[PDB]
């Protein structure tokens, strides 16, 4: 089997991407944030504290003939941005782009933090990291991909995120029309539960490539590119007037700037992020200070190849017995 679904930016900045997901019988379609940095499929629901729902579409398990309470199971998750959610668990039928999994754990939120409430466009998350990170207790649950894997034509999924445009998540096949040149594969460590890999270096604009190992995670659920302070300083030093602002929470730059590109290495291959991808616009409405899309990972504890990086590539998440990651230009 295979599946193919379009993923759409939630706003004009590509802050996140939503993908329609069918849950239950008859189908309830919710727009979920596919997140290769976590491993829980959770949804706003009829159980979510009413004051914490503001415009989201909810899953109502009592209206699904295939929903079953997973008795005794609870979940609770906290994300890198400080947001969180928790609740109980149902199993139900879940379909993505025509690919169906029966008995998928659908984690129903009883509580969500303010950041989730305040974003009416995201109805929940669909985790695509390794199932070892799943938070369901006392019986850990598998991700949608893990459950689908054996049925897939090939044990892979691909992320093809757009810049200010829709893109695609495919399951079970590699669309050879969706990228240019060849795909370069690189080793993955699953030791921390992430799609963790080592970039071979970087360049800023038309500058020379610096060969240096940068361990980080491929994370579709993180908006920006978070890299070591040395690398980030080298990038922003090429933008007149750019500076790190503790008050704003990272590097800002004059909105009048033209940003240089940023290249990262994948083995001997190179992925070029155009400068425009690094512009996250005014820090507040009407400001002439703009927020940068490359930020320091210092104090996160891990480097994160988030959407800014991933959307410059066609990315293969190869879930074979020994997982790997593939990157192609597009």
């Amino acid at each position: 089997s295979t599946g193919s679904a379009t993923t759409t930016p939630i706003d004009s900045l590509d802050d996140a991407y939503i993908t329609p997901v069918q849950i239950g019988t008859p189908a309830q379609t919710l727009n979920l944030d596919f997140d290769t940095g976590s491993s829980d499929l959770w949804v706003f629901s009829s159980e979510t504290t009413a004051s914490e729902v503001d415009g989201q579409t909810i899953y109502t398990p009592s209206k699904s003939t295939t929903a079953k309470l997973l008795s005794g199971a609870t979940w609770s998750i906290s994300y890198g941005d400080g947001s969180s959610s928790s609740g109980d668990v149902y199993t139900d039928t879940v379909s993505v782009g025509g690919l169906t999994v029966t008995g998928q754990a659908v984690e129903s939120a009883k509580k969500v933090s303010s950041s989730f409430t305040e974003d009416s466009t995201i109805d929940g998350l669909l985790g695509l990291a390794f199932s070892t990170l799943n938070t369901v207790s006392p019986t850990q649950q598998k991700t949608f991909f893990d459950n689908a894997k054996a049925s897939l034509d090939s044990p892979v999924f691909t992320a093809d995120l757009g810049y200010h445009a829709p893109g695609t998540y495919n399951f079970g096949f590699i669309d050879t029309t969706a990228y240019t040149g060849s795909i370069t594969y690189t080793a993955v460590s699953t030791k921390q539960g992430f799609w963790e890999w080592t970039s071979t270096g970087y360049a800023v604009g038309s500058g020379t490539f610096k060969s240096t190992s940068i361990d980080g995670i491929a994370d579709t659920g993180t908006t920006l590119l978070y890299l070591p302070a040395t690398v980030v300083s080298a990038y922003w030093a090429q933008v007149s007037g750019a500076k790190s602002s503790s008050s704003v929470g990272g590097y800002v730059f004059p909105c009048s700037a033209t940003l240089p590109s940023f290249t990262f290495g994948v083995g001997s291959a190179r992925i070029v992020i155009p400068g425009d991808y690094i512009d996250f616009g005014p820090i507040s409405t009407g400001s002439s200070s703009c927020f940068g899309g490359i930020q320091s990972s210092a104090g996160i504890g891990i480097n994160i190849f988030g959407d800014v990086a991933l959307k410059a590539a066609f990315v293969v998440f190869n879930g074979a017995t020994t997982p790997t990651l593939g990157f192609a230009s597009k």
